DNA sequence: AGCGTGGGCTG
DNA sequence: TCAGCCCACGC
């Protein structure tokens, strides 16, 4: 952890500089990415991409066992486990 | 379920 | 730096 967080009201530490810069947005409240469909702003581009799928209904990740589709890979990951029990 | 959102990390 | 994943946790 060669880089720490300046805001006295926070005890965070990171390995990289790009990480401390992305983190700082938590405190500055920066939300650079806007959804053109609902106008909601997001702190991250990747979260904006998946959020947009809530409007379009796009579901790229299908369960290997039943084929049920999901907007995000982690949603599918959480689901696949139910085929055990 | 639906889905917000930060951390770790790759490229 | 940004882009874009996985991963994780929360409600
Ligand atoms: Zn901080
Ligand atoms: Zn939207
Ligand atoms: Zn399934």
């Amino acid at each position: 952890r060669p880089y720490a967080c300046p805001v006295e009201s926070c005890d965070r530490r990171f390995s990289r500089s790009a990480e401390l810069t992305r983190h700082i947005r938590i405190h500055t409240g920066q939300k650079p990415f806007q959804c053109r469909i609902c106008m909601r702003n997001f702190s991250r581009s990747d979260h904006l991409t998946t959020h947009i799928r809530t409007h379009t209904g796009e579901k790229p990740f299908a369960c290997d066992i039943c084929g049920r589709k999901f907007a995000r890979s982690d949603e599918r990951k959480r689901h696949t486990k139910i085929h055990l029990r």
